[PDB]
This record gives structure tokens, C-alpha cells and sequence, in this order.
């Protein structure tokens, strides 16, 4: 069980590593580090944890994408927990073909205005990230007694990043070289908490994925000259038009598709939703020919419980209903999972917090269970793993976290490991 | 498996005699571990050995490589000496588990040492596998003769891509014509790969017509 | 030392339980090698003490590296394992012989194993050495107090560059303050270096001025 009298001590010293919790948070999210790009960030975590004595190993699939693994070890015959973040932000400065403004300013710093901090970066997620960090410091400078290790990891590649037709390789990649090769290559624990932004509830249920190419066929190209009209969509040569009557159907179907796959799990309420989040065919720089064939790119998000190839044939169905020719081809899957003998760790945290916060947790707002989060990793490799952090979610999305809610996060860290750590596996 | 030692000293100043488990050279001492792990390994074998419906399960233990220091500076003996431990885990073991009985044998001989996995991948027995495992039976009686049998348990034991498939839902088995490589043979004949490809095919003829 | 077994498999298929000096796993076998040179070793350096003018030389024997096979390929044991020996002469020890010496260890144990040497160098005594012997004295009294004392058996029983110099015709010797570091000492004290110099400078005085 958590320590009497070892709490009161470990929660002083965290009263009094308040704005070094602020600065860890400020420093570390005003390093540029979106996806393809977080070595940086990385880099700052390993000197942390270095000058913080947690003994970091640098395990990646390349020398400048890598995961950081330190631990705090404990006198022996105790449960291991890992606390786990991630190195990589959403938006890079690059990106003008999915934002209206890409140089924001939230999307890419971070500053502490008022007792709250803002930015991006700091909610998703280097915010949480901070909250564990000196949580280990505290325990660790308070010689909290501790059996099992604490693990300290953090990942890169969370955000769905994936890799597409011409673009290869180490500049797309991200959850394949994550958290995911970080604990197959030693970051292993008994059991795991993720500190994303959830508002103080516990998550542990979380939604696979399956990303869809769909192209369109049509055709005979025609030099612009010689175009038929007028022609109805669903038969126009142009496979821009066809796919645009495509669009409208499978927006109908996306409504569809997330109620009818609702699901409740003991770990959350899965709302699975679909977006279609690029489009191309042809070129810009040869516009003279229409093109006889159009790609869409969709993410469809999965209940633990389905399989892709149903989504897949779903798709398909839709495509065939209109009469239209085309290939639904996937090209990304990764499986969402319910934890599995989660009570140890849910009961630790609960327990811590009540005496933070004061209440009851409360069952999880569904695009947090229903979403991606290294949950999924930790699970699926028999690792036992929940989310719970301060603040509103960056897809909501949030920009900010009250320090007192950050401190209280940090609190409710120390707490857990306490607990859980001096459990016998 | 690391082993410390020491203090590091220049050849001649190396003190003698000494216990072995006492030796400053962490080699002389990882002779000793090297012996206190491989009675363990025998155990750990049938200790953990499982049968399955997919196969029986007889996980072993080698040692494949060691360390310390380097052969281009050896007048004085390391203070510190590796070794590489390949140890395969029934579907059921948690890795941590056999981390603990390893630093046990480590504690009985009074030793100091680390020991830290750099590698963890889990093994699947298939469900909901009948359907392939009828078309493949079928095919086979057709062009082999006989009734499948049960596999022999180190082809049971080692990883094959059958486990991705099967964590990522889609059940999976192995299926071929002569023995292991790892057994290790040398060679297939003609014969038995048309015979294969025979198999295959008509697994795939079966399966494929079938609805999901 | 290089030991022989075999023959490799892949981790599934290792046989067991099999005795040490048979294991197919020459890590193994080279462990229960160890052992036996060790004690062989613990013999040597005093069958091979021996006492000179110029010092008690106590030749001493380690294990300075160990290796086999790659620690990023470790499915397989390796059907070869490297030790690394460094074994000191005294100056009237072939080479040759030291090496019978330990393929007769090897032969003890029934293993299979290449015993190659891959360096050799002699060590001396000074051939006419009582001018520098003399002139060094009569500073080191002058300067420390006292006759000097027989020298530690590690300092003569090392490699120091009084070797090749004697091996060229050079009458040589060794001498400055402080513990060797192969001990070891990590200081001087500034007093000593001092009384040092002053004696390197007193015995040039009184050598450079002989006519040869
Ligand atoms: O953890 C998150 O909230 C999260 C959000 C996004 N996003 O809003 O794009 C991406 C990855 C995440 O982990
Ligand atoms: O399938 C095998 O038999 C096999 C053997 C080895 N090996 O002996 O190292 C490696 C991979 C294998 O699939
Ligand atoms: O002179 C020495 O003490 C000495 C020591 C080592 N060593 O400890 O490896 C090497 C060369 C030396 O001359
Ligand atoms: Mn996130």
C-alpha cells in the first residue's frame, strides 16, 4: 500500500519543486519537434534525466528519432511502473496544406502567462511529460522507499503519422519506431500509465485504426478541347467528378459508421469516427488532361472488437452502390485494445486521486477513449496500461494547462507509484 | 549479463591465488556464472515446457555470445564482462518472471551483476484457426496420403511469422516440406516442394471459396 | 586460445542436458577452460620466479579478453570462443615452451583448441651496468639518505623500456619515485619528483663526464 507518513514528505518536496515544474515544461515545449523531427526534443530529455541520475539509454530506429528510457530503481520484490509521454508535436511550420495559418504561434511555442501555460506543444505533449519528470525527482530526492522500478519513458512518433505510396522511410514513419519498439527493446514494466491529457479520468480502453486509399477510375483522358458534355457525374471521363459524388456517400456512411459501432468497455465508451484527410489526383503542373483516375485517403478508426476487412468491405459496398469502379486499398491497421487486468493500477490511482483532487474519477469522455495513445502498445505486449492526465485534449482542442492542475497531476504520479510499487508482482 | 569485478590491474600485479567467485578478472567469475546458468537452463526447459493445441511448447535457453574487454589492449583483465542470453518464452511466461530467476542464480553465487533485456517479443498459439486447418488437412490427405500429424515441439518453439499474424487477428499456422534448418538440414528434395506447392495450392482453392 | 565445438543450432534445438566439456556450445566448454588456467596460472609464476642481480622476477599470467561469437547475431551459439592471454617471460623463458605448457592444459580437459601466439618480446638483464649503477648510488644517498633497497618484484617483472635499450647494447635500468600505477598508486608528492630530478641531474654529472 502507499506510505503513511512517506506521503506528507514527498508531497512537500513537490509543493516546493513548483516552478522548476514550469520551466521543465517551457523549456521542453519550446524546442521545435514535430513528427519526422523530435531528435531535439529527445536530446533535451536525456541530459534531464542524466543531470537527475535516471541513467537514460537512447533506444531508436535511427541516430536523431529515438526514445528515451531512463528508470528509478527500487530495493527489490516490488511491482514495475512505467510513466510514458511522447517527444513529437502535431504541427510542423512546413505544413500549409492542412492548416490556414501553419505559423501560428500556439501551434509551435510555449510560454507561461498568468499561472497557466500555453501552447500546443504543452498539451500534447511535453505538459504530462513534465508532470512525471519531476515526480520521479521528487520521489527519488525524497528517498521515498520503492520495491519495484519506475520506469521513465518517453516516445517518439506517437501522433498517426504514417507512411504512403512515394513518401518512404525515415521521414514518415512515427508509432512503428515509437513506444512500441522502445518497450520490445527493454522498456518493459509490469505495468504502465500514460500521461496524456484526459481531465483526471482514467482511460483504458482505446481504438485501433484502419487508413484506406480509394481511387477512383474513370477515363478516356481527353485534351480539354475535346471534353464531352454534358454528362452525368457518376459517368463524367474526369475522376475528379466521380470522386467528388463519392465523397458525399461516404460522408453519409461515416455518420452512420460511428453509431453503429459504438461499444462500451469497463475502460470507456468507443466512438469510432471516420474523416477523409487528403485528396489528389492529378498534378497542379500538367492540369491540360483531366485525370482518369482520383485518390482519397481515409482514417477510420476501429472498436477493439473489429476487424479491418469488414470496414474494408463496408467501403467497398458503397463504392459498388454507386456504380462506380475503384480500389480500396489499406494501407495502414493497428489494433485497439481494452486493458486486461488492470485493477492493481486502477486502484492505486484511484486512491491518489482522491487525495488530490478530492472526488471520485469519473468515467472517461469518449474521444479519449477512441482515439490513438500508447495505451495500445503497453496492452497489446501484456503490460497492463491506463491514461490519465490534467487538462482538455489538443484534438479538442485545448491550449493550455493551469500549473495547479499540473502540480496535482505530479501528485497524483508520485502517489500511484508509491502504492503500486511496493506491490508483489 | 553483465559482471563486475576488479579493481583492474596490470598483469604483473594480479593477485594469486584467489577464489574463482572472488577472481578481480570478471572473466574468471563469468566462467562460474556460465555454469550456474546452464544447469538452470536445462530446468527451465521442462519447467516450462506447455502443450498446446497448436503444438507442444519447449522453450530453451542458450548463450550466444560473450564479451569482455577487448583483444587489442589485454594487459590488464576487464572489471566488467557480458554475456547474451537467448531464452524463449512459452505464450503464458512474463519475461519479467524469468528476468528475476536469472538475478536469483546470479544471487546464489554471491555475485554481482546486471540484468537488463534489450529484446521482448511475445508468442501466439491461433484462434479461431479451424478454417485454414481444414483446408490445409484436406489438401494434405489429397497429396501426401496420411492424416496430419502433430508437430515436432522445436518447430513449435521458435519464432516464425506465425506470431505477427496471429497478435494482429489474423489466425496463422506454418506449413512446409523437410526439416528445420535450425535442425539443421541441408537440403529438400524435388519431390517434396512440387508436393508443397501441390499443397498450397489446393488450400488456397478450398479457402478462398469459402465465405467469411 | 581459441576452442572448438559445435555444431551450431538455432536455440530450439539445442540438446540437453549434455556435460559442459561435451556442450556443442564452445562458450561453455571454454568456461570449464577458464578454470584450468587459472590454476595453471596460480603455478606458474612461482615455478618460473627467479632471481637476478637486477631483481626478483615474478612472472605473472592473466586472462586479458574474452570473445565469441557477436553480440548482435546471438540465435546461435557459437561454434568458436577466443580467450586472450598475457603471459610474462622471465629472461631465460622460451617462448615455445609456454606455449606447450598450455596446449598440455588443453589436452588435460579433451577439448580441441588452437593455442597461437601473436607477440613476442624478450626481456633483459643489464650487461654492464656498474657505471650507471654507481653514478646513480652515489646521487641517490646524497640526495634520499640512504643505500637504495632491492627493487619490487612487479617493477622488474614488467615491459618497460630498459628492454630494448639492453637488447641493442645500451646498459639500462629503470628509476623514479612513486608506486607503480599498474598497483595502484594515482599521485606523486611533489617533494619526491623534486628529490627525483635532482638525482637524474647528479648521476649526468658524474656519468657524462667518464671518457668511455
Ligand atoms: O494525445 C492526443 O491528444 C493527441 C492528439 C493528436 N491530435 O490532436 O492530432 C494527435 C496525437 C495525440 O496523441
Ligand atoms: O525456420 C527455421 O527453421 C529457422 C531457423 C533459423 N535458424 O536456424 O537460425 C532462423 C529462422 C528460421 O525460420
Ligand atoms: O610503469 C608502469 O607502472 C606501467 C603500468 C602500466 N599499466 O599499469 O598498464 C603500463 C605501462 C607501465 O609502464
Ligand atoms: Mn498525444
Amino acid at each position: 500500500m502507499a506510505g503513511s507518513n512517506d506521503v506528507a514528505k514527498v508531497m512537500k518536496t513537490l509543493d516546493g519543486m513548483r516552478e522548476g515544474l514550469i520551466q521543465t515544461a517551457v523549456e521542453l515545449g519550446s524546442i521545435e519537434a514535430p513528427t519526422g523531427r523530435e531528435g531535439a526534443a529527445g536530446d533535451y530529455v536525456y541530459e534531464w534525466m542524466a543531470r537527475n541520475g535516471f541513467g537514460p539509454e537512447r533506444v531508436g530506429v535511427f541516430d536523431d528519432r529515438f526514445n528515451v528510457v531512463g528508470r528509478l530503481r527500487g530495493t527489490g520484490g516490488g511491482a514495475s511502473l512505467s510513466f510514458n509521454s511522447h517527444l513529437d508535436t502535431i504541427m510542423a511550420r512546413e505544413d500549409t496544406a492542412r492548416f490556414a495559418d501553419a505559423n501560428d504561434r500556439i501551434y509551435h511555442e510555449a510560454w507561461h502567462e498568468e499561472g497557466r501555460i500555453y501552447g500546443y506543444s504543452v498539451v500534447n505533449c511535453k505538459g504530462p511529460m513534465a508532470c512525471w519528470l519531476i515526480a520521479a525527482k521528487a520521489l527519488k530526492e525524497a528517498g521515498a522507499a520503492l520495491k519495484g522500478d519506475v520506469v521513465l519513458t518517453a516516445v517518439c512518433g506517437e501522433i498517426d503519422c504514417e507512411p504512403v505510396d512515394e513518401f518512404q522511410g525515415h521521414d514518415y514513419l512515427a508509432e512503428d519506431i515509437g513506444a512500441r519498439y522502445a518497450i520490445s527493446h527493454g522498456a518493459i514494466s509490469d505495468y504502465a500509465l500514460v500521461a496524456e491529457a484526459t481531465n483526471f479520468k482514467p482511460a483504458w480502453v482505446e481504438a485501433g485504426k484502419v487508413f484506406l486509399k480509394v481511387t477512383v477510375f474513370a477515363g478516356p483522358s481527353r485534351y480539354t478541347p475535346y471534353v464531352p458534355r454534358p454528362v452525368a457525374a457518376l459517368d463524367s471521363p474526369n475522376a475528379i467528378v466521380r470522386m467528388a459524388k463519392l465523397v458525399e456517400a461516404l460522408e453519409e456512411w461515416a455518420d452512420n459508421y460511428e453509431k453503429r459501432y459504438t461499444r462500451e468497455y469497463g475502460g470507456g465508451t468507443v466512438v469510432p469516427k471516420v474523416a477523409i484527410g487528403a485528396i489528389r489526383g492529378g498534378v497542379p503542373y500538367k492540369i491540360y488532361r483531366f485525370p482518369e483516375l482520383c485518390s482519397i485517403y481515409m482514417d477510420i478508426r476501429l472498436n477493439p472488437d473489429t476487424n479491418p476487412l469488414v470496414v474494408q468491405r463496408e467501403v467497398e459496398a458503397v463504392v459498388s452502390k454507386l456504380g462506380l469502379k475503384a480500389e480500396v486499398k489499406p494501407f495502414l491497421f493497428r489494433r485497439g485494445y481494452e486493458a486486461q487486468g488492470i485493477e492493481p493500477l486502477q486502484n492505486a490511482l484511484e486512491v491518489a486521486h482522491r487525495e488530490v483532487v478530492g472526488r471520485p474519477t469519473e468515467r472517461p469522455g469518449s474521444p479519449e477513449c477512441s482515439m490513438w495513445r500508447d495505451t495500445n502498445p503497453y496492452n497489446e505486449l501484456g503490460i497492463p496500461s491506463l491514461t490519465y492526465g490534467c487538462g482538455g485534449g489538443a484534438g479538442g482542442g485545448n491550449t493550455y494547462f493551469l500549473v495547479d492542475d499540473m502540480l496535482k497531476a505530479a501528485k497524483v504520479y508520485a502517489m500511484t507509484a508509491m502504492d503500486l510499487c511496493n506491490r508483489t508482482p
